[PDB]
């Protein structure tokens, strides 16, 4: 099975599962950022995150909204705010880890790989340094930093951008290429976020006996506001995440704001799952998996024509990663050595990646109250102190049966649970 790696901030770095890294992507950074590895190919960088050039964390002088928002320039700005970040998102990964759906989430988030390439990569040819697949392993010796080499993590877990309860997963690519996410390769995810700050809701998906009277509002467990993101990952690891532009034009209600407009991403509703996924048009649907078979059939002609590999290093593992990438894709080995794409098995999988690793079935496997959709309403956001185990614990979460929270969901019910508190009204917009 998995284990999940505990550290502190200070802990030194070993050259194996804390380093110095520069992913040459965030503008806040000035210097290499100290990573850890969580387990496997997913590392956590407990910074401030931005794409931004001449980035700013302070609440935006315009209008943003509808949009919620929480801005604060100091979150995650000392190394005692990094330590506790780092230790949510690892307590975090264990909760994760407690069922059997997240062991296996973790474990191929965390096993398989990007396919090394992207689209204007030679058919022959596998690039372990393509796009933004491949991070910096940096060192200091005298006042200055040099690269050692590099790594390649399949996710990156980073603090938030800079609104604060939106979380986000990106993936990035060079300016004359298309997303390989989107195109059976997969490639690097980074997901900026921070658990302990949830969205809050009262349209939710158990009935707990208030239909005739005034709903509680509740909580969103954290451990689900990080798999949502990890199902994105998922998306751009296998290479099928679909496009921001597909997307069904509706309407929710902020934390303020009344009933406004938006155009709800398909990703999203892949990510959140459940009936949901109607929404989108069952022609459109299988469009896209349609379209992510083709773009698979073609990896498997990429993998039946390797011949040399970049960097120079790696020609002697061209037979190693083949047979890696062939698991991953669950493609077929014919007696001739040539590998095939199975339609059922590419079936079978698409169906997991998009409509059983979601948001939805996480809620009903894991037990916890939640978001009946995902563009539910929401209210105030609220926070806690979920490393103290007598308020958040990894078999419960909130619902500890110690606290007496555990029936009904109380240790998500906002006027039941005094460990909830709301976040500071100043940052919010
Ligand atoms: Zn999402």
């Amino acid at each position: 099975p998995i284990t999940i790696n505990n550290f502190n901030y200070s802990d030194p770095v070993d050259n194996k599962n804390i380093l110095y890294l520069d992913t040459h992507l965030n503008t806040l950074a000035n210097e290499p950022e100290k990573a850890f590895r969580i387990t496997g190919n997913i590392w956590v960088i407990p910074d401030r995150f931005s794409r931004n050039s001449n980035p700013n964390l302070n609440k935006p002088p315009r209008v943003t909204s509808p949009k919620s928002g929480y801005y604060d320039p100091n979150y995650l700005s000392t190394d005692s705010d990094k330590d506790t970040f780092l230790k949510e998102i690892i307590k975090l990964f264990k909760r994760i880890n407690s069922r059997e759906i997240g062991e296996e989430l973790i474990y191929r988030l965390s096993t398989d790989i990007p396919f090394p390439g992207n689209n204007n990569t030679p058919i022959n040819t596998f690039d372990f340094d393509v796009d933004f697949n491949s991070v910096d392993v940096k060192t200091r010796q005298g006042n200055n930093w040099v690269k050692t080499g590099s790594i390649n993590p399949s996710v990156i877990i980073t603090g938030p951008r800079e609104n604060i309860i939106d979380p986000e997963t990106s993936t990035f690519k060079l300016t004359n290429n298309t997303f390989a996410a989107q195109e059976g390769f997969g490639a690097l995810s980074i997901i900026s976020i921070s658990p302990r700050f949830m969205l809050t809701y009262s349209n939710a998906t158990n009935d707990v006996g208030e239909g005739r009277f005034s709903k509680s509002e509740f909580c969103m467990d954290p451990i689900l506001i990080l798999m949502h993101e990890l199902n994105h990952a998922m998306h751009n690891l296998y290479g099928i995440a679909i496009p921001n532009d597909q997307t069904i034009s509706s309407v929710t209600s902020n934390i303020f704001y009344s009933q406004y407009n938006v155009k709800l991403e398909y990703a999203e509703i892949y990510a959140f799952g459940g009936p949901t996924i109607d929404l989108i048009p069952k022609s459109a649907r299988k469009y896209f998996e349609e379209k992510a078979l083709d773009y698979y059939r073609s990896i498997a002609k990429r993998l039946n024509s390797i011949t040399t590999a970049n960097p120079s290093s790696f020609n002697k593992y061209i037979g190693e990663y083949k047979q890696k990438l062939i698991r991953k894709y669950r493609f077929v080995v014919e007696s001739s050595g040539e590998v095939t794409v199975n339609r059922n098995k590419f079936v079978e999988l698409y169906n997991e990646l998009t409509q059983i690793f979601t948001e939805f079935n996480y809620a009903k496997i894991y037990n916890v109250q939640n978001r009946k959709i995902y563009l539910s309403n929401v209210y105030t956001p609220v926070t806690a102190n979920i490393l103290d185990d007598n308020v958040y614990d990894i078999q419960n979460g909130f619902n500890i049966p110690k606290s007496n929270l555990n029936v009904l969901f109380m240790g998500q019910n906002l006027s039941r649970n005094p460990a909830l508190r709301k976040v500071n009204p100043e940052p919010l917009v």
